[PDB]
C-alpha cells in the first residue's frame, strides 16, 4: 500500500529528527555556529514532514506509525554513533537525504500505479527539498 | 549524577514529542479541534524542553543522550497504546506530568545537593510548567 | 445626570471584570478552554469599557466613581456566586447584559434628552457589542 | 472542454460559499464557538477557490460563468434547507466535500487528456485540501 | 420589519459579491489593473457587509436569508449581463450604489420608528461608504 | 448649506495645523519633550480632519475650500501670535477646541435638518475627539 | 498556607488596579500626561499579577478568591481617599508597593518552608518587579 | 542669511502642501485613482519637507515663519487655480518642483559660502528627491 | 540533457531580466506609473527564476551557464530595440511570454521523458505564472 | 591623519557612553522618566557613532583605538564627576554636543583636505543630529 | 558627460550582478554556507545601484544604457572565468571593488566640475558602501 | 556588601563592551563573517548587563559605579592585547567568562546570605548564560 510508503517516510524521518538533534548538539570546530544552526533548521524541516506525512496517510484512511518503538524496527536510518566529525556529520545526513530520494522515487510510482498522484505529488517536494539540501551539503564538502 | 537526572528528562520529553504526535493524529469526538490543536501545543514545548535540556547538560559538561534507542531503554513514560478515548488522551498526559512533578521536585533536590541552582532553577520552569497545565487538564475533564 | 448613568456603568463593568474572571478561573468541563478564553476576552472588553466611561464622565465635566467600595453599593450586577456551572456561567452573563441592554436605552434617552448625543453615541456602541455576545452566547446554549 | 470542469467548479465554490455562512449563521449549542469560526475558515478558502479557478480558465482563453443564476442551474451542491444540527452542518459540507473529489479526479483526467496539467495541478491542490478537511471533519464526527 | 431592511440588504451584497467578481474577471482595457484591483477591493468590502447584516439581524432575533435562491428573487440589484465596457461596470456599480443609497436612508427611517439605532447606525456606515465610493467613481468617469 | 459648516471646518483645521507646528517649533521649558511631541500628535489629527472632511463634502457633491487665501478669510481661529509660553500654547489650542465644540454643535443641527445624519456623525465624532484633548489639556493646566 | 498568601496578593492586586485607575483618572498637573501613563502601565503590570497568581494557587489545588466584596474584607491596600497631589498619588503607590515587598518576602518564606519554591519563584518576580519601580517613582519624588 | 532660504523653502513647502491637497481633491478622470493617489504621497513628502527645514533653522538659531499669513507673503507659489485639468495638476506641480530646483541650486550656493553645508546637505537631498519626480511627472505627459 | 532546456531558461530570464528593467526605465504615457510598476514586478519575479533554474540544474549536478556573453549567444529573446511604446512593451514582453510557454511545455516532456518530474514541476508553476500574466496584459491590450 | 580625527571620535563617544548611563542612572526630579528616557536614547546612539566610526577607520586602513585606557588618555571629554543636577546634566551633556560640533567641523576640513569627503560625509551626519539635540535641550533648559 | 560615468556604472553593475551570482552558485568548501549567501547579499545590493544609478541618469535628462549586449562593450568588469576558489571568488570581486572606487573618485571629480553633486553626492554612498565591504572581504583573506 | 559584588559586575561588563567591540573591529581569517557577528551580539549581551546591575544596585538604594577612571581600577578583566588570533579572541573571552562563573558563584553566596536571593537569581540568570556561551566558544575550539 502507499501507506506503507508513507508510514515508512514517518519513521525515517522521525529518526531523522533525533539524529539531526544529536549533531546538533554534538558537533565541533570551526564550523561549529554555522553548522549547529543548519541542523537545527533540518530538524526543524524533518518535524514538518513527519506531521504532514502522517496526517497524509490520516487523510486516506489510513493509520499512521506513532510510537518509537515501532519507528526502529521500520526505519532504514541508522541513528548516530557519536564521535563522529563535524563534516562526518554532514557527509552523514547528506547520505540519508540520497537514499531517501531513491524510496521517494520509488513512492511515487506505486502512489502513482495506485491511482493517487496526490500523495506523489507531497512526495515530490520532499525530493526536490531533499536535492537542493544535497547539492549544497554536497558543495560545502568536496 | 545531575547529568542522569537531565537525561531522563531528555528521554522522557522525546518520548511524550512521539505520544503527543500520536494524540495528535488519533483524537476524535467534538472535542477534535480544540483538541488536535492542544497536544500540537504541547508537543511544540516538548520539543523545546529536549533541546534545552541537552543544551544544559552540554553546558555543564555532560553528554546529552541522543538516539531513540537509548531513550526507550530509559524514560519512564509509556509509550501510547492506541485505541484511546479523546478523554483518555487527556488522562494520559495529565498523568504523565503529574508523574514527572514527582521526578523534577527530586531533580532539583540532587541538582541543588550538587551545588547547581542554576539546572534547579531550569527544572523549576518546567515544574511550573506542567502544573498549569495538569490544572486546565484536570479541570477539562473532572 | 448622565453622569449618574454613566458612573453606574461604572460600577457595572467594574463587578463584570472581576465576576468574569472568577469564570476565567472557575470553568470547567469539556468546553474548559474554549470557555476559559471566552471570559478572558470577555472581561478585557469590560475593562475597556470601564476607561472609556470614566474618561466620557470625565471629558464632561464628571467625576467618576473610583472604588470598589463605591462600585459595590453603586452596580446592580450580582456577583459572587460560587459552585457555577460552565453552562451556568454563560447563562449568568448573558442575563446581565440582557440586563443591561435595557439600562442602556433608558440612558441613551436621558444622553439624548440633555443634548448630549456623544455619551448616547458611545453607549450605542457597547449596546451593538452586546447584543452580538448575547446572541453568540445564547446559541451556545440553546 | 476544461472550461466546463472549472466552470462547475466556480459554481459549486460559489454556493458552498453561501451556504457555509449559512452554517456560519446558524449553527448552535456547545460547539457553536469553534465551528462558527470553522465555517468562516471554510467559505474564506472557497472565495479563494472562486476566483483562482476564474482566473485559471480566464487565463485558457475560458470565459467564467458569473452570474448566481447560472450558478445554480449548474453547480450540483444542495443549498442549505435550515433546521439542520451542529452536527448535520459538519455532516452536509463534509458529505459535499467527498462528492467533490471524484467531480476533481474527473476533471484532471480529462485535463490530462487536453494536454492541460496546469489545470489539473490547480485541481489536485483542492482535492489535497479538501481530502484534509474530510478527515477532520469526519473525526469530529465518528 | 428591519429584518426585512437588512434581508434586503444581505440579498443585494450577495449578488453585487458575484456581480463585482464578474467585472474583477471580465474588465479591459488600458485601466484593467488599476480596475482589475478596484472590484476586488469592492467585493471583499461586500463580503464584509454580507456577514456583519446578517450577524446584525442575527443579534436581534432574525433569520437571515441564506440561499442564493431567495437572494435572487428578493434583491433589487441587476446580475451582470455580459460585454460590458470598463467604464460600463465602473457606471454600473456606480449607479447599484446610488440606487442603495436611497433605501438605506429608508432603512434608517424604520429603523428608528422601530426604535433600532442601533441598526440605524449600522446602515449609516455602509451609507457614508458608499456616498464616498459613488464620489470617487463618478470623479473617474465624468 | 452643510456644505459651508464643512468648509469652514477645513479652514479652521488648516489653521489649527500651522498653528499647531508654531507651537510644535517655539515651545520651551522642562515640558518641552512632553508637548513638543503632543502637538506634533495633534497637527497630525488635524491633517486627518482636514482630508476626511474634504472629501466628505466632496461626497455630498460640495466642492471644498483648497487656498491658504480663502482658509484666512474663512477661519475663525486666531492665528499665532508669536512668543507664547508653553501654558499659553496649551491654553490657547485648549480654548480654540472648546470653541470649535460649539460650532460643531450648531453644525450637527444643521446637518440633521437638511437630513444628513452622516455629516452629522462625522462631526459627532471630531466633538468626542476634542472633548477628551480638552480635558486632558485642561488636568495639564488646572 | 500558602493559598491564602497568594489570596492576599490577589486581594491587594485587585483593590491597586481600581486605585491606578483612579490616579490615572484624577491625575492633574504639568506631569498630567506623563503620570496618566505611567499609572495605565502600572494597572495593566497590576491585572496581570492578579491573573497569573489566581491561576498559581489554581495550579497548586487552591480556590482564588474572586468577589470584590472578598477583596474588600482581606486586602490590607488602603483604598484612595479622593482628591490626592500628583505627587501623592506617586507617593501613594511607592508606600503600597513597599509594604508589599515585605509580604512578599514573608511569603516567600512560607514557600519554601511549605516546600514549594516555585511559587516562591512567582513572589520573587514580582519582589524585583516593585524594587524597580519603587526606585523610579522615589527618584521621581526626591 | 541661510535661515531666508529655509524659510522661503517652508513658505514654499506650505503652499505646495495645501496645493496638492486641492489637486488630491478636485482631480478627475480614468486617471483619478492613480493621480488621487499621487498627490497624497506628494503632499505627505512635502508635509515632511516643512518640518525638517523648520527644525533647521531652528537648529541653526533661526526663527522659522510659522503664519499661513507670513507663507502666502513670502512663497513665490502660485496656488488656487480652480478648474485645472488632471494633466494640468501634474503639469502645475511639475513645473513648480524645477521653480524650485534653481532656488535650491543658490540656496546650496549661498549656505556653502556661509560655511554651512549641513544646511546645504539637507537641500541637496531634496533636490535629488524633486528631481526624480519631476522626471516621473514629466514622462507621465510627455 | 534537461540541463539544456534549463540553461536556456537561465539564459533567457537573464535577457528578461534587463528587458524589462529598459522597460521600466523607459516607459512614458498615461499609463506610466502603473506600467513602471507592473515591469519592476515582473523583473523581480524574473529574477526569482534565474535563481531557481540555476539552483535546480546545480541540485542535478548540472552547471548553469553564468556569463552574459554566454546568456547573449543561447537566448532566444530579442533584446530591447528601444523607441519602443508603452503599448509596445506590453504587448513585447507578452509576446515572450507566450513564446516561452512553447518551450516550457517542450522543456517539460523532455524533462518526464528523462525521468525528471522533478524539474517537469519546477517548470510547471513557471508556465501557470506566465499564463495569467499573457491574460492579463492581454486584456490590458485588446 | 584623519585616522585620528575618527579615533578621537570613538574616544569622545565612548565617554559619553559612559557619562549617558551614569545620567541615565542617577538623574532625579519631575523629569525623572522623561529624562532617564532620552539619556538612554542618547547612549544608544552614542553606541551607534562608536561602531560606525571605529569601522570607517577600519575601511580606510586605520586601526581604531579599543582600550578604555587609550579613550581615557585620548578623549577631551570630561567624565561624570557625581551629584549633578537634571538640569546640570541636560546641561553638561549639551556642552558636550557643541564642544564636538567644532572638533567636528575641523574633523571634516581635514578630511576634504586629505581628499576624504567619504569620512566628512559620515562626521557631517553626525553634526547635524547633535544639532537637533542641542536645540531640544536648549529648549528644555532656556 | 556625468551620464557616462553613470552609464558605465550601469554596465559595471550590471556585469557584477551575473559575476556574483556565479560565484552564488559555483562557490564550494566550508565557507559555502557563508559565502554562499555573502554573495547573494552582494548581488543583491548590485540590483539596487542598477536602478538608482540608471533612474538617476533618467532624471537628469540621460538616457540608461539597457541591453547586454552594450553592458559588455563599455564595462571594465571582467566577466567571471570559471573554476575559481571560493578565495578566488572573494579576492576577484574585492578586487573588482577597488577598482571601482578609483572609477568612482573620478567619477565625483566630473560631477562636481558639471556642477552636479547631486550625481557626486550618489556616487559617494556606492564608494562608501563598497570601501566597507572591501574591508570585510580583505580582512576574510588576509 | 552585595553593592560591591554588584558593581564589579559593572566594572568587568563595562571592560568586556569594549574588549568585545575590539575583537568585533580587529578579527580576521575566514571566521572573520562568523566570528564578527558573534561578537556583536556579545557585546550587545554585556550592554544588557550594564544596565540591569546597575539598574539592580540602583533599587536596593546602592550607589553604581559610573565612570570608566572606577571600573579601570576595579575590574578584573585583562583588556587591550592588540595583535591576538580569532581563535585566540575566542579563547579569551571564553577564559573571561569562567572566571567570571566563579565571581558570580561566590555573588550568590553573599547575596543569600544578605538574605537577598533576588540579587541572587539575577545573577543566577548571567550564570546560565554565560556556561551556554562557554560550551559554544569551546566546541568552536576544541
Ligand atoms: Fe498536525
Ligand atoms: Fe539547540
Ligand atoms: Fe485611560
Ligand atoms: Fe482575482
Ligand atoms: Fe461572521
Ligand atoms: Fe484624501
Ligand atoms: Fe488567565
Ligand atoms: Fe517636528
Ligand atoms: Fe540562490
Ligand atoms: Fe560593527
Ligand atoms: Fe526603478
Ligand atoms: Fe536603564
Amino acid at each position: 500500500q502507499v501507506i506503507e510508503v508513507l508510514n515508512k517516510q514517518v519513521a525515517d524521518w522521525s529518526v531523522l529528527f533525533t539524529k539531526l538533534h544529536n549533531f546538533h548538539w554534538y558537533v565541533k570546530g570551526p564550523q561549529f555556529f554555522t553548522l549547529h544552526e543548519k541542523f537545527e533548521e533540518l530538524y526543524t524541516e524533518s518535524a514538518t514532514h513527519i506531521d504532514e506525512i502522517a496526517e497524509r496517510i490520516l487523510a486516506i484512511g489510513g493509520k499512521p506509525v506513532a510510537t518509537m518503538k515501532e519507528y526502529l524496527e521500520i526505519s532504514s536510518i541508522q541513528e548516530a554513533a557519536y564521535g563522529e566529525t563535524a563534516e562526518g556529520m554532514v557527509e552523514a545526513i547528506m547520505k540519508d537525504y540520497e537514499m531517501m530520494l531513491v524510496e521517494l522515487k520509488k513512492g511515487m510510482e506505486i502512489a502513482q500505479n495506485s491511482d493517487d498522484e496526490m500523495t506523489s505529488d507531497l512526495l515530490l517536494g520532499i525530493y526536490t527539498e531533499l536535492e537542493k539540501h544535497a547539492w549544497m551539503l554536497r558543495a560545502f564538502l568536496n
